[PDB]
């Protein structure tokens, strides 16, 4: 038993991290086969960041302007191209440590592991979720740009995030591995703000089921509710609407604990209207929303990679 | 910006995990150079667990009774010896993926990363602390015995924990890599219970300094305290006594933020008395004690906001 915020083992991703330098900017790159993927803002100075014309900045660069370092070895750049907000550096050597991989775009509410890197060297791994407002509450300092988010499905690494920027509120924004930003963000030094965030309802419910599996049942009650009445309640507390898809997805956890999804919704309704009253759930005084229904099933079953 | 519970990148430890089988029992082993380290209870049946005579059970075993599997390869056992509660299996192949390593015994309050494994296969990584009562609040199911705790400051892996058992309250007990248990526990199914746990005061203080660094000061006050008056109050809330060593260790964080340790102790005294009043500190409604002074310096910026 026990319930922790758990990240995937990072080893398959550590073997892909490289350092990319162009001029005075140094950031992280992802080396898969003979290509290094990194944020295209590596070609910008602080003067350019105000209003960059990325194609115009890129046309002035040659292959030898990009310095790529893998461990203590210098990789030779033999080509370069831009795809959305990501730069693709063709290198001479294929990464012998390239794992089985896919590039996947995730949806808000989905979780992933972040391997925080500085100078192409991994320093930490943590778990987080794509918020409904498309930001992530990460932990990144200067030099972390190019750090990646991923999930592991059997032996295949699914890369879903590449770090690009920090917003004024201390939250983070980035792209998928095809360079498409999550959220209405741009890679420029301009006024940008995170939108009003909401709580991931299906994830809080999954975490309530995890608490029941771990022996925390004080919040259970005899009541049930309807999906229409619960959504009228949830909308008042800045919770995301719960759909029939979310109810279907919580089916296995409902069968394991014997608590119907709308039965658990009535517990969440009472927790939202009354609070915890000095109590905790899984060592937390807040309702936790960064564990998906699948994360809960995985952690309470022991799936390996 | 941001503050997350962050684990070390697990790759260097993933390349050491093996599966160890003796009869009907199967658990995890740590393969470093030509030795596999695993809990000695791998030689026990559930009938041997009440009063096992390990020396008598071990003398009846030969090298070929121990099945060690590394990935899809069978390792040949050429020797075996017991050191305290750990079994050391001499194998015929040195692990080519052996990182630079040390075995270190940690003290209560210290944090480390746990690579949870099943059948010699890593499933997840999380951060945790050695509680004052020598237990850890982990996430471990049946088959996780032999999973290890470690730190990776610089390029050297310091192994500090090997998982052995779950106590009746759902918390976990284990040994250092020399087989010495942390706490008054035994690898025996005896009526043993964790002592009453306490909050790691020096770690809560470190985490309050992390919140100041990230730009938050709502909890500070104009008061100070003597160390003894602070300890008289702290012990009423089940907080560990703060020693002069802890005050010395908080020196760097005190210098960076400009807040004297005994002044931060005064904010802590007031937080214990008043609660948070609807507010959070670094996204938490509870006072966090699983970040050491060293973890805060490692994660946080050197420039206070
Ligand atoms: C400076 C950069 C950025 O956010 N880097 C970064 C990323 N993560 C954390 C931290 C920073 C910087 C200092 C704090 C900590 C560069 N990326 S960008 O998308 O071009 C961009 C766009 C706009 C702005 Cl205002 C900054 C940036
Ligand atoms: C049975 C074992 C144990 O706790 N395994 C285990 C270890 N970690 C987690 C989980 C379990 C079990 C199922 C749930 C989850 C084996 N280790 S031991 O030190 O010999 C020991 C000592 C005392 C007792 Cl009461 C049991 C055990
Ligand atoms: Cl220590």
């Amino acid at each position: 038993s026990g319930f922790r915020k758990m990240a995937f083992p990072s080893g398959k991703v550590e073997g892909c991290m490289v350092q990319v330098t162009c001029g005075t900017t140094t950031l992280n790159g992802l080396w898969l086969d003979d290509v290094v993927y990194c944020p295209r803002h590596v070609i910008c100075t602080s003067e350019d960041m105000l209003n960059p014309n990325y194609e115009d900045l890129l046309i002035r660069k040659s292959n030898h302007n990009f310095l790529v370092q893998a461990g203590n070895v210098q990789l030779r750049v033999i080509g370069h191209s831009m795809q959305n907000c990501v730069l693709k550096l063709k290198v001479d050597t294929a990464n012998p440590k390239t794992p089985k991989y896919k590039f996947v775009r995730i949806q808000p509410g989905q979780t992933f592991s972040v391997l925080a890197c500085y100078n192409g060297s991994p320093s930490g791994v943590y778990q987080c979720a794509m918020r409904p407002n498309f930001t992530i509450k990460g932990s990144f300092l200067n030099g972390s740009c190019g750090s990646v988010g991923f999930n592991i499905d059997y032996d295949c690494v699914s890369f879903c995030y590449m770090h690009h920027m920090e917003l004024p509120t201390g939250v983070h924004a980035g792209t998928d591995l095809e360079g498409n930003f999550y959220g209405p963000f741009v890679d420029r030094q301009t006024a940008q703000a995170a939108g009003t965030d909401t709580t991931i309802t299906v994830n809080v419910l999954a975490w309530l089921y995890a608490a029941v599996i771990n022996g925390d049942r004080w919040f259970l009650n005899r009541f049930t509710t309807t999906l229409n009445d619960f959504n009228l309640v949830a909308m008042k507390y800045n919770y995301e609407p719960l759909t029939q898809d979310h109810v279907d997805i919580l089916g296995p956890l409902s069968a394991q604990t014997g608590i119907a999804v709308l039965d658990m919704c009535a517990s969440l309704k009472e927790l939202l209207q009354n609070g915890m009253n000095g109590r905790t759930i899984l060592g937390s005084a807040l309702l936790e929303d960064e564990f998906t229904p699948f994360d809960v099933v995985r952690q309470c079953s022991g799936v390996t990679f």
